[PDB]
């Protein structure tokens, strides 16, 4: 199961001190379907390391205004209330797995 963050728990979650890859996506989005199954397989890949969380920026609009999430999908890794790496668009699971290997270690 992937994690599911939400406006209130979102910032209280990341700002503590915890590796969490927040996935910003929407059910009305077009090219988020491309990486849709790699993201759920991404939680199958590392699993005991990556918290692949899910914010609906449609439903929860507070953090999308802070960062300015202008084009979903948008993956951002937070380790201690600070996005170490923002990458967006379609990125294969192979691009993801090497990208997140650096920050998770």
């Amino acid at each position: 199961a992937t994690m599911t963050l939400t406006d209130a728990n979102f910032q209280q979650a990341i700002q503590g001190d915890k590796p969490v890859l927040v996935d910003f996506w929407a059910a009305w989005c077009g090219p988020c379907r491309m990486m849709a199954p790699v993201l759920e397989e991404f939680a199958e890949a590392h699993a005991d390391k990556v918290t692949v969380a899910k914010l609906n920026v449609d439903e929860n609009p507070e953090t999308t205004s802070q960062f300015g999430i202008m084009s979903i999908p948008t993956l951002i890794l937070f380790k201690g209330g600070r996005p170490v790496k923002q990458l967006i668009g379609y990125q294969p699971k192979e691009q993801l797995e090497a990208q997140l290997a650096d920050v998770l270690q």
